[PDB]
């Protein structure tokens, strides 16, 4: 009975597959900077569970050791962060970059006919510039959005995607947590909004519970939108 | 000499790096699902079955796992050398001649490749076109240009309700890859490409794929992964009469966790 | 005897090889076995398959002799010596033309053959398949061709990476600038063959090639890579000849397509 039962090369090959698995599935990070590593901060965290005949195996047997769980773990963990910047937390009076009190709005307009998406990107520009925040942009939509802005037409010679991108320096992303036909335009820097992020996501161990090992994957982190008038929401 | 006596070695070093170098190179280059699925492996030879589910957990109690486990099989093919070759080889300072090997090398890579994609009914084994739990949409018409778009499109908005939201990749048959790369006027732009940006994990073609049929699957090593236990090799059977057969042999599965991240295009 | 040294020869050696690398279209396409050594002269043309009286054993493949493809030069004594006085470098023009002649002709060997001496090649082989060529003026032909020609391909077993040799003429029509089209063909052939469109001059004509790559399916025996010897002394000139020694090896002539 010991508080590790793992070595060094199998926490290093968890944690390595913790970091790649978050990486590729995180799209809030993408247009903020991060402000850290360092009012309440949240914790986000997703626990799983290993059979210690297993871990007996891969020891005696000299075999790798199996680290799905953990993926989905942190998959799982990915997806909540995502849900936690864009929407916010009602329960802890936590505002997300969708609902934040203060912040711009255009209607939505056509999007069939070609044409419409830049005319409601360049409206959305517009009314930012009025307030002297000017550039540089990024967008980001809802599935729906993104992939009619993939349509192809006869006689325009273009995607509208990199004319959409033309404007949009940052860049122009899109995100699941979006429901139904929404969008967001959002100008850049440090002096607008920002994450700070106290504890990385990391995973830890619990203590062995009748023979076998829990483990939890956690983070902390919280956004801070100093200015409200740079977020421009589609609607 | 050395032909006069049995041996357990009729190779040297060097061409015994050659030979599994060549074997190696061949398989990398014809392989498919290698390159949109994890690895679970190498195990070792001695390892035969493996889990297929994921571990959830007055008198005496009694446990047992309710996971399911499962065979691992072995794909091979033979090939022979002649013993005056070798000798020639050794004597007159050449190289070897290592052709049957690559020949063996093919065959067992698509060999591995239709068990990947349709497994084998007689069996017991599942592929990602047969698997049961999976989700379908129409075909439609790929004639005209935006039908691919489309298809592709509600295939992922299906895969969407369900929970997996990607990377996904997207595997065609030949003809419909073919389909994908055709030019029309005023359009200046492939459709393959506006694909391209809704599988960020790739499109790619396979010959085993028949007819008209395509797969998009939602990536992650939760959903699937591949457990191999021994990569190809080449060994030696034994010398019957005086020539030298050899034998490229892998042993690898296929473990579909999550059916309802598939969806085929019918 | 022999006017040069060390350095000169690793010098002209070192030209002939430049010369010879950039010119050899059929060295992209194909492997290579060998070298063998310039004292092995027949090669095997298959692949080997397994009383009160003894027994006789013949074998059942076939051989073949190797060619020898070689251009003869001259150098002058009156040059050396004033290239070794002044220390300026040589002028090697000459084994650069030899090599050059060398280099076109291993290629006319490759993709023709010789039918006196029964040698067949790419375009000539006995059981290879054929498809319409169509018309290539019109957007399309192209595409459609090599569809066509990959589709008879894997209809026979044969799954590639496929490679792709044209002539002079279709490489050019490949190259088009058509009215509101903003796309060349020549892009989306290449995202087809993954081993790669070439262009080769030997081919007479409007015509192609499409081959799967393997070494079970065709390679190049190579006995003697290109190489420059001295003949002696003939008055006061010096002559050399540039030579090499390869054979082409077809073992499955249904992994090629032509381009009727």
């Amino acid at each position: 009975h010991a508080e590790n039962p793992l070595r060094e090369e199998e926490w290093a090959r968890l944690n390595e597959t913790v970091i790649q698995v978050a990486r590729r599935s995180l799209v809030g990070r993408r247009i903020l900077d991060i402000y850290g590593p360092l009012k309440t901060i949240p914790i986000i965290y997703k626990d799983f569970l290993l059979h210690w005949r297993d871990i007996e195996a891969a020891r005696t047997h000299n075999m790798p050791l199996d680290v799905s769980a953990a993926a989905g773990a942190a998959a799982l963990c990915a997806q909540q962060e995502d849900e936690l910047i864009f929407y916010g937390d009602a329960r802890l009076g936590y505002e997300g970059l969708m609902t934040a009190n203060g912040r711009l709005t255009v209607p939505l307009g056509d999007w069939t006919s070609p044409g419409g998406g830049f005319q409601a990107i360049v409206e959305a520009t517009r009314k930012l510039n009025e307030q002297g925040h000017f550039g540089p942009y990024a967008v980001v939509l809802s599935p729906r959005l993104y992939s009619q802005l993939h349509r192809i037409y006869e006689h325009h010679h273009v995607l509208e995607i990199e004319t959409i991108r033309q404007l949009a320096s940052d860049g122009v992303y899109q995100s699941n947590r979006l429901r139904g036909e929404s969008g967001v335009v959002v100008s850049t820097g440090r002096e607008n909004m920002d994450l700070a992020v106290s504890m990385d996501m990391v995973a830890a161990y619990l203590g062995a519970s009748r023979m076998n090992h829990p483990f939890r994957v956690l983070e902390a982190l919280l956004l801070r939108i100093k200015h409200p008038d740079a977020i421009c929401t589609l609607e």
